[PDB]
């Protein structure tokens, strides 16, 4: 298995601390999204660990995360606004927080991005 995880006890905390009050993938979305840009020190810096490339090969873009994307695309991924900083630096785009690397934040910011991550990885449930 991932490993990423392995004891119910963060599971039983989130069902009964964070999404206590949705009970489908759709609203549940909602419910992590609600919580994680209201953690989120935004805005903050990361890395676009872009594994999109044509070899699958990682690909590293140094980004600034102004917050989280609009919560209309958020349904399914929590997505973030990010401005090419490593780049074009006067444009902004969406990214996938499951595809950035949070780099000198705040401690409670970079948990929860880490925490959102280790959940992705030890289960797409929602």
């Amino acid at each position: 298995m991932a490993s990423v995880e392995r004891d119910e006890t963060r599971e039983h905390r989130i069902e009964t601390e964070i999404i206590v009050d949705a009970e489908d993938k759709e609203e549940r979305a909602m419910g992590w999204y609600y919580y994680l840009d209201d953690t989120l020190e935004f805005p903050f810096m990361g890395k676009w660990k872009k594994k999109s490339r044509k070899t699958s090969t990682i690909e590293e873009k140094t980004v600034e995360v102004l917050g989280m994307a609009p919560d209309d695309e958020c349904l399914k991924d929590m997505y973030v606004e990010v401005a090419d900083i490593g780049g074009k630096d006067d444009d902004v785009y969406t990214a996938k927080l499951s595809d950035i690397e949070a780099i000198d934040v705040d401690d409670d910011t970079q948990e929860a991005i880490a925490d959102w991550l280790y959940w992705l990885a030890r289960g797409y449930k929602f």
